[PDB]
């Protein structure tokens, strides 16, 4: 009997998930928010319009938790809903408190209200914000966190408290400190797919120039869809630890640009300093990209690198997709995508 | 000057109501909550390819009824002559398991956008408008039901409205803030929620007439309502804000139909008769043309309760407003089935 | 077998609540707030020096009716036969300027309430009293005011609490929950709080007589009320939950007397005359035999808002519980003011 | 213009902080919780029956605190209130995070709503509870964090959120890590004031023998009436820093319950193991300390000692009171206290 309950399941970890654990066979079961209009379409094709089942909840509504929780008596709980957008978060802190921080908790009060604390396993999403102004490079299991948002601190919060209900009541909870991992899904508000659409509508002749913050800002990014298997993974193993998942590879903002546009042809090459940088395309002169500060943060996580090394050893896990394939991937999906869509 | 806030402007009535004001010349502001995926559908066209009048006239905010702070810097920095609250979860069956969340919205949140008007400072300087609603009136206590006639709530939805409805008053007795309750009977669209009775009829009988699905159920076919044009009501918020003094309004049609009725003549407009068979919920709705049955019935779209015999009287609107509803029931349905179809037909999703 | 959950225990109402269950052989659990002092000095006496009968039949639980889990918790681990819920931010003044906590509390708090008893199953084997309020007529709208006459509530506390009114309701319509209203017109008693006009005049009265104060002011002065003394209500809480079926019923004496009576009854149990000097804000009491003026008027002690003419007509509760108040005006001024002279004799802080 | 805010000011820390500013001269507003009965009990003293003005407020309700604060506009503000019993905070997690961790981001959120971000300085109240299974020993401001509590984490939350606030929009805020504080105004539920309570009422024959969890922890006390005064210190430094406030001297809660004793007249010897300890006096062969298992935490904090050297060096800040003479004040106290009054 495999039975997972999934929130944020309309997300992107969320819809590659739910797919893994149907295909093992899996009931999976999954929290929607009631949407005034659709919000469901990563996962709309998993009805056969089955094996999936879908509940209205929220991760402020602590009755609501509870008879989900009570009705569906899972074995594994994921925990993939929040308020994911680091930017949002500093003009809705308090938002993003009461669901990536107080949220954690309302639901494993929850596992222990209906008194589940011995018969489930629960990964809760932990992020790479938690190394903000990194005390280590690379950073491990081990390092100290120095969170750089509120989105930081509430996950900062989310990890601690979930800490210490695996070591006040045993109960078989871990965190997984993932770093970045984007794919055809990412949001369309993360750097990223922010690129990767526009370099794909400028190709199409649908636009012609879009803006960035930080250029210089490096991150690790991996594919969204290696790094839910290895949340499946944590909860297989015979004791709940907490992984770091990452790729180990470097890269800025400014390279994830050159090599979108790359793939379309054109050479991108820089001109002007700060807010007044801007990149034009060497064989054009057409200017694509420019820079406004209403993109920047209050305070920037500068570098991030991940090490991986206890995932690989007791989990056997490893990344498939490094950096230049995942690029290709998205710049080629969105062109398909606005191709066949320019709405899209 | 006229610059407009819209709470739930991604909802059926904002987006109508974002159109109306733009056409004036207003300057429109909407809140809009962060989401994992786009949200903004009903109102992407009046800032993607938008007239050249209107170009420019309409900005977003991202913001929730539950977070305090947002609202206070979003009316401070916008300083609005209007306010339109429009926001909530406006669905009365997902009302019975979500009741503590439809509080903190409907109710709460009402007072949370109020505070925000007195601490900007803004009291005497704005214009507010409250998304009431027949739910109020819930076991009728007269047939048909007025501005006076007493409330009485059957749901969780109807209770936090009824919070919604009484702070309003207060904010407007104790502190002299114009401030007005819309006592709104049901009204639909093209735009509806899919998850209401109206539109997830309509959808429905789209999708059988392309060979795109068979066989739909509802719940209780004999429910009857007061339906109304959307787009015709949000006219009435507008003249509500317009007048001399701030006064509470019912707005409705005051002709009732089934949803049995409704059935029927959607799909009349696809070319099927429909006659009924079965009793209770076994009851069935097939074709008499093709034999095939069409309709079902599924216990688990009734409610733990039932809203009774709605029916508005808005004569005081006519009188002190001038307003009248322009959309007879016979069009919303014709004018809500075609359109699907044409949705439907160019693409098969929604 | 006879148990109590009782919210809001270290309030006046459910002290005295807490004594007539113990009496008669309940088992009584109540929720306290955590507090950086004592605030368990009106039920101390129970689990401190109590009598032989009833010296095990009290336990307190550290909760907040903000707190969703803590609320299922303890209802799951008490599985009580009867709940009483009387905690609330209770002051009407403060609700002004404490509108969202009071919403938090007062109305939501009862929902979270009710949700945990259908969380754990005790829909069926539970008794629910719910604290209702004489606020709630506000505006009056019949004199005298009866069950049957409607709501117009005038202040952010009545909005609240007519939000718990309605949520009461509909648990009891829409599952069958055994709910009640106790619409309860003003209690007090020697442990009003001081914050409350009777208990103000009570102990600074006292105070005037053993040469600890020489003056005190108060806002209102022909503001009128309708009084009983709370060791009476509690009794018809109790009888609700007695009864065949669950009714909402008014409790209160009928009798309205002024602020400014109650002040002139209350100097006269010290020996000293009032007679009213001055106009408006200007308007001062002195005393005949001395000369000296105790009592002035300050604005501040106003409220936005005013309730206007309260009389309760509890004919139901006479006929269907058999229920009388056993304590008329004169008795109520009389005890109070003797027993604050007696406290203060004793100890000149409070 | 000296104004300060203080919140919390009915606790301990709060009536002390009153006292040391109300002498220098300051203007002093606090705000108070509405009660069914008195709760301002450490205060009444400051009416004059003046430069203390009380207001009615909570950290939950974030329209109250915005009108406060524009009306007084302070330039000090310290805030002091919060859940703040260790135990307590296991059977009340979410009123603990809304009260301890969403409450101080409700505070910052009303200084910058108000304008008041560049005129006013912030007084945050973080505790040892920080460092729980402590990394180092002793523990300084840069010892790596791990909370053993939902009291720790919503802390933990606390002091990055005020962190955040400094370096996001230069807000004059600090961080006081303060260590364990005791006084004859300590809450009568925690472990010092539970003992000194306790020993005095059996000196004077009110009770017989009381009972208490964990004996074998360990603690740096030392005394609240001079940690007020290190509050003050920190916002009076040129620069916004964070500093911890500590004796440097260890004791265990065992050590404790004797010296009280001893101040008594009676010896305590110890007999038995675990749940079944029970401490009898030497001379009397009376039993007066009993343990029972209800006073345990799922998760102790098990060893805490303090080395404020960085405030000695820059704020010339030293306790003057020693654990010793701290328990001779609080059982000398008590016994005036309880010989007075047995219901105190
Ligand atoms: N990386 C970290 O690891 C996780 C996976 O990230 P991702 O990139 O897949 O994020 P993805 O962009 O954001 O999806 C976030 C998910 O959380 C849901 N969610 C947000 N607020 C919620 C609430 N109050 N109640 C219930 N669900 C709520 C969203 O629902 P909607 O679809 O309705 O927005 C969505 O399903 C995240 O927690 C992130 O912090
Ligand atoms: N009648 C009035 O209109 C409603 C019925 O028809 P309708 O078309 O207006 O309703 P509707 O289409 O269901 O739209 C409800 C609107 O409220 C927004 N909303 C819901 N919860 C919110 C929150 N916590 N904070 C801010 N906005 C929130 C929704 O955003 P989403 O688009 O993200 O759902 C949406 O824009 C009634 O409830 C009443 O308000
Ligand atoms: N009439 C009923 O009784 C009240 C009027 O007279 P009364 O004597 O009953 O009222 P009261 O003496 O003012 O007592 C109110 C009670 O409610 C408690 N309370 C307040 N907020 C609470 C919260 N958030 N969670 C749990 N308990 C809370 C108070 O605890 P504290 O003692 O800590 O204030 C107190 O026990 C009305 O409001 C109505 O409830
Ligand atoms: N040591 C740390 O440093 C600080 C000083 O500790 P201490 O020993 O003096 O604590 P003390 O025992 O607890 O006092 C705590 C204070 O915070 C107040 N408080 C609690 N919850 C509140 C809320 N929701 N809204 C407003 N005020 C609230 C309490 O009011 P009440 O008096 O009404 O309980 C009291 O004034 C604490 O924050 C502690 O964590
Ligand atoms: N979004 C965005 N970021 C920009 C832009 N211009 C520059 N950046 C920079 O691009 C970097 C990456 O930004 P995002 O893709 O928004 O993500 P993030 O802050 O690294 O957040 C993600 O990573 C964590 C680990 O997966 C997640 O915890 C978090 O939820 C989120 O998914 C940041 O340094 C940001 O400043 C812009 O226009 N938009
Ligand atoms: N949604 C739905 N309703 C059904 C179904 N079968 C029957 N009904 C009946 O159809 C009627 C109308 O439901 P909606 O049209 O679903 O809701 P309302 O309960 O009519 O709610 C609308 O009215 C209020 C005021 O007009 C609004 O406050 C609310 O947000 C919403 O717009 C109700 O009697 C309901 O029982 C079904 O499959 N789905
Ligand atoms: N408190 C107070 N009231 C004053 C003063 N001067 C005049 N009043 C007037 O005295 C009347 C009674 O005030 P409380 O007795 O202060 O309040 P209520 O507003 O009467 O409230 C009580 O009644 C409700 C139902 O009986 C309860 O819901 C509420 O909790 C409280 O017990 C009101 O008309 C008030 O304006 C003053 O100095 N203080
Ligand atoms: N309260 C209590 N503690 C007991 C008992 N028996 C043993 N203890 C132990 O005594 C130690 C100290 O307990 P407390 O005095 O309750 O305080 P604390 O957990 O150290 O908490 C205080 O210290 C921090 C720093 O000042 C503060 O942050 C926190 O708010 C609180 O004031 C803990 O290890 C606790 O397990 C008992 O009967 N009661």
């Amino acid at each position: 009997r495999n039975v997972a309950l999934i929130t944020g399941i309309t997300g992107q970890d969320g819809s590659y998930l739910a797919e893994f654990l149907l295909e093992k066979g899996y009931e999976v079961h999954g929290i929607v928010r009631r949407s005034s209009s659709f919000n469901t379409g990563r996962i709309e094709h998993l009805y056969k319009n089955g094996n999936m089942k879908l509940h209205y909840g929220d991760l402020t509504d602590s009755t609501c938790l509870v008879k989900i929780i009570n009705e569906v008596k899972p074995t594994e709980i994921y925990n993939l809903g929040a308020q994911s957008h680091v930017k949002i978060s500093f003009d809705l802190a308090e938002y993003t408190a009461d669901v990536d921080g107080v949220g954690t908790l309302r639901l494993l009060d929850a596992v222990k209200t209906c008194g589940l604390i011995n018969s489930v396993k629960f990964y809760q999403a932990s992020t790479d914000e938690l190394y903000g102004k990194v005390q280590e490079i690379p950073q491990k299991e081990t390092t100290p966190f120095y969170p750089r948002s509120p989105y930081g601190a509430a996950k900062l919060y989310a990890y601690w408290i979930v800490v210490n209900f695996r070591e006040a009541y045993n109960l078989f909870a871990v965190n997984g400190i993932l770093f970045n991992h984007e794919s055809p899904r990412r949001g369309a508000n993360f750097v990223t797919r922010k690129i990767s659409r526009s370099v794909a509508k400028i190709y199409l002749g649908q636009l012609e120039c879009f803006s960035l913050g930080n250029l210089d800002a490096k991150r690790d990014w991996g594919h969204a869809k290696d790094y839910v298997e290895a949340m499946w993974l944590m909860l297989q193993n015979d004791e709940p630890e907490d992984f770091v998942i990452a790729t180990g590879e470097v890269h800025s903002v400014r390279e994830f640009v050159e090599k979108s546009f790359l793939h379309i042809g054109k050479t991108i090459v820089w001109e002007g300093k700060n807010e007044n940088e801007v990149g034009r395309c060497k064989e054009t002169g057409k200017v694509h990209v420019t820079v406004d500060l209403k993109y920047y943060r209050p305070t920037e996580v500068d570098f991030l690198q991940g090490d991986c090394t206890k995932a690989k050893q007791k989990l056997n896990w490893k990344p498939r997709v490094a950096f230049d394939e995942l690029v290709r991937e998205m710049v080629h999906a969105d062109v398909e995508l606005m191709r066949t869509n320019p709405n899209a």
